[PDB]
This record gives structure tokens, C-alpha cells and sequence, in this order.
């Protein structure tokens, strides 16, 4: 269908997400240098997203356009994970899980830095695409784990908090299986489809966890209540695409449908995050 165009939409939504998350950090800690750095890095990521989108529009349907957009997506997710771990550290400064989130986000950024290095040395290679996609998947797994920790911190007595933790662990297992498949044959579409499937499953967990957080932060907000059904519909859409991707892992149609589900889930996440950003003000 429209692989390259859908990646441009994914990159744009992630840039908006990074900016909103930096606004939340500044709302929680107005005088902190970390929230200042979060805003500066989110702006830098948005600039690289803009540059990649303009480059791809001029080189339609090319491996280079795909690689450059995936690199912007990976860098944007790296700063999201770092800023989110800082937020988790703000809620419970002396908690060991907060220190673990910061360490996990740092390691995800190093993996992202190494994948981009390889991709820049092999811009005409599918191995570069699969490597960058795996860095994206691992960073999303860190985000999902950190977000489930935040959810548990707001209401440790809640069954939904443990459901988010278990869901994040299952998405991590999907990333681990994708990394195994890609390592065995990184120049096949199988590696791309299975890694995209893990990404879609992880974003589905994130969207449902984020909708729970919005509702917990503002039980009387009608916008926050609506995020549950919206995240569930996006999660069902991802589940459909994942089933196609594991049925025909070398299908271009399966790859396209999975990218569409990723883009749609990110739109729900971005909307939900905006509701949270207003709640905290």
C-alpha cells in the first residue's frame, strides 16, 4: 500500500508526543534543569523528524527515505524514554524501579545510537532497516515497562495496574522473539514484519495503560473516560494486523496494515497524552 507515507505520519505523531511529554515534565518540575533538557531534546527530535519528512517527500519510495525516517523515529523514541524515566523518578525519587527506568532508557539510547551507526554505513541494506526497527521496539518496551510502573504508583491496589505490568512483560517477550528472528535472517521481510508486529503489540499496551492513567488522574474528566474505548479500538486494530503479519510474514500487505495500526495507535496515544497534559495543569 503506502509504506513510506505511513512512516512519515508515524514520525510526525511521535514528534508531537515528544513535545507534549516535555511540557508535562515542565509542568511537574518548572524549575528543574532536567525538564529544560527534555524540552530542548524534544525540539531537536522534532527538527530531525521535519528534516526526514522533507527528505522522503523528495525521494519517494526509496530505501534511503525509509531508513532516514526510521532513524528520526528511533531518536524521537529515545528522548521520549529518557524524559518518561525522569518523570517516573519524580514520582518516587528513592524507588529502585525509578533508578532502573533511568538505566533502561540509557541503554535503549545506546542501542539506538549503535543501530543508527550501522544504518548510516549500510543505507542500501535491509539489515539496516531491521536493526533500526529493533532499536525502536526495544525502546518502546522500555517505555511500556516505565509507564506500567507509573500506573502502579498512582494506584497500587488496582488490578488494572498489575494488568499493565503483565501486558508490558508480554510485549517485551514479543520483542525478544522478534530479535531472535531478525538475528537469524536480517535480510528478509520476515524480520521486518515480526518486528513491526512486536512494535504494534507494545504500542497497544502503551495506549491502554495511558488511558488508565488519564482516568486515574482525573476520574471526572469525560475526555479521559473516552480514552479507554479509543485505546481498546486501536488495540483491536493492531491485533488484527498482527494476526496478518504472523500468518504471512513476507507479505507487503501485512507490513502495510501493521504500519497503519501503529500510526492509528500513536494518534490515540497523542490525544490521550494531551488530555493528561491538561489535567496536570
Amino acid at each position: 500500500m503506502e509504506i513510506a507515507a505511513t512512516l512519515q505520519e508515524i514520525a510526525k505523531t511521535l514528534a508531537e508526543i515528544a513535545i507534549t511529554l516535555a511540557e508535562i515534565a515542565k509542568t511537574l518540575k518548572p524549575e528543574s534543569e532536567e525538564a529544560k533538557k527534555a524540552e530542548e531534546e524534544a525540539e531537536k527530535a522534532a527538527k530531525e523528524v521535519e528534516e526526514a519528512i522533507k527528505y522522503a517527500k523528495e525521494h519517494p519510495n526509496s530505501l534511503e527515505a525509509v531508513a532516514k525516517t526510521l532513524q528520526a523515529i528511533a531518536k524521537t523514541l529515545a528522548t521520549i524514554a529518557k524524559t518518561l524515566a525522569y518523570i517516573a523518578k519524580t514520582l518516587k525519587p528513592e524507588s529502585e524501579e525509578a533508578e532502573k527506568a533511568e538505566e533502561e532508557a540509557k541503554k535503549a539510547a545506546e542501542r539506538t545510537e549503535k543501530a543508527i551507526k550501522y544504518a548510516q554505513a549500510h543505507p542500501n541494506s535491509l539489515e539496516a532497516v531491521a536493526k533500526t526497527l529493533l532499536a525502536i521496539a526495544w525502546t518502546l518496551a522500555v517505555i511500556a515497562w516505565t509507564l506500567a510502573y507509573i500506573a502502579k504508583t498512582l494506584d497500587p491496589e488496582s488490578e488494572e495496574a498489575e494488568k499493565a505490568k503483565k501486558a508490558a512483560e508480554e510485549a517485551k517477550k514479543k520483542v525478544e522473539e522478534a530479535e531472535k528472528i531478525a538475528q537469524k535472517d536480517p535480510e528478509s521481510l520476515e524480520a521486518v514484519a515480526k518486528t513491526l508486529a512486536a512494535i504494534a503489540a507494545t504500542l497497544a499496551v502503551i495506549a491502554k495503560t495511558l488511558a488508565y492513567i488519564a482516568k486515574t488522574l482525573d476520574p471526572k474528566s469525560e475526555e479521559a473516560k473516552k480514552a479507554k474505548e479509543k485505546a481498546e479500538a486501536a488495540a483491536k486494530k493492531a491485533a488484527e494486523a498482527i494476526e496478518k503479519a504472523e500468518k504471512d510474514p513476507e507479505s507487503l500487505e501485512a507490513i502495510a496494515e501493521t504500519l497503519k495500526a501503529i500510526a492509528d495507535t500513536l494518534k490515540v496515544i497523542a490525544e490521550t497524552l494531551k488530555t493528561i497534559a491538561k489535567t496536570l495543569k
